[PDB]
């Protein structure tokens, strides 16, 4: 019921992405296209742009959908599209590579449907024991899983870190007192980015609560 | 030959973007579809989409080409493709609207490629002198041209406002002294978020010196 949660802070983020640009460019790798993975890359894919000197970014939608009965996990493209990139050297942009379902079904939907020259891979940070596919190129190795809050996420995150808490309940009123010591307990979050009164002001907005 | 150049930090960017997501809560336009516009929209998307709770972002690439002897501006979209977002609210997502023909581009290419239920166009910011177009929503109204160096751009813009310096040299000059001295004087920076002997770093790379 605990869920080891890293609050991962802008400074962070553009720290991770200049090291992964950086790692591209040593390896002298010519990146002519990114093709960002929406939504997780969309941040990744500009800063590393930034670095390199990327002028064209693309994105593809990757949803991911879980069989309630099997729990079969599946990514798929989202309004899928063919552009030409023949003749181009395309890098792929994610976030994280937890599994490495999103990068394996981007990859192969690029070098079928854009046709590039050549194709990479590259995610912010990459989780060693989850991971069945091994990015190209990644900023951080990370041994022992853990969920990561990234900065664009905030209220997306908090949203569902609180649902899980008020999910287990037993009072169809909400305690906000409670609720913040629980994600304090379940979390190890003391000062969540949002605060979770206007977390939960906006759940109710949206119809969770 | 002075620019008033601003530097816009990451928390002013959250700002912007969480303000500009409320106005967009309160007229309560009902998003389903956020199309970024790449490159300078893809952070604001991002996080606007977080705020206001949208799952789904595309993007379309902009270019901005200028003829050499008129002088003529004009935006063409890179890379056009098409996917069906009829029964969709779009929301059409950029960083500025300068002159506002980016904006007026991908409302025209959205509207007849996409063919949405309806579209609306928002920015961070506006510059109410220079903008044929008005977009829908904007979070922040600028009276007074200025050039917006965004998080995203810190390399990118740096890179070019030491080459706009350069090219009015003496003879092959070096000395990171006289060039940090210009930069303060022509733009005000005094302290710019990249160190500018990293910038030069990069532009021999890159080829331009
Ligand atoms: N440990 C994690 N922390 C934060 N986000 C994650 C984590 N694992 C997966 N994700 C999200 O899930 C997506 C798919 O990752 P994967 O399991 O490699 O297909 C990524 O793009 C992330 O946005
Ligand atoms: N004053 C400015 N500061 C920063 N970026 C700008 C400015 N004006 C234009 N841009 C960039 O140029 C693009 C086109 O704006 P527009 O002139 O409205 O077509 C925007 O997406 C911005 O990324």
């Amino acid at each position: 019921q605990k869920i080891p949660v890293k609050v991962v802070t802008w400074d962070e983020i553009v720290s991770l992405s200049t090291k992964l640009a950086e790692k591209i460019k040593a390896d002298e790798y010519n990146v002519n296209v990114i093709v960002a993975i929406a939504r997780g890359g969309l941040v990744p894919a500009r800063l590393v742009a930034d670095v390199l000197g990327v002028f064209d970014i693309l994105s593809i939608k990757i949803e991911h959908w879980i069989e309630t009965a099997s729990h079969t996990p599946e990514a798929k493209v989202k309004y899928p599209f063919k552009v030409d990139l023949s003749d181009k050297n395309v890098l792929i942009i994610d976030d994280i590579t937890d599994t490495g379902d999103s990068i394996e079904l981007a990859r192969k939907y690029v070098m079928e449907n854009f046709r590039p020259t050549e194709v990479k891979t590259a995610t912010l940070q990459y989780i060693k024991p989850a991971a069945k596919i091994i990015p190209d190129y990644y900023a951080e190795e990370i041994v022992s899983w853990a969920w990561f809050m990234y900065p664009w996420n905030y209220w997306e995150d908090e949203i569902n870190l609180v649902n899980k808490i008020l999910i287990e309940r037993k009072t169809k009123d909400i305690d906000i007192n409670e609720l913040k010591r629980n994600f304090v307990e379940s979390y190890g979050i003391e000062n969540p980015p949002i605060s979770l009164d206007k977390i939960l002001t906006e759940m109710k907005r949206r119809k969770i609560v």
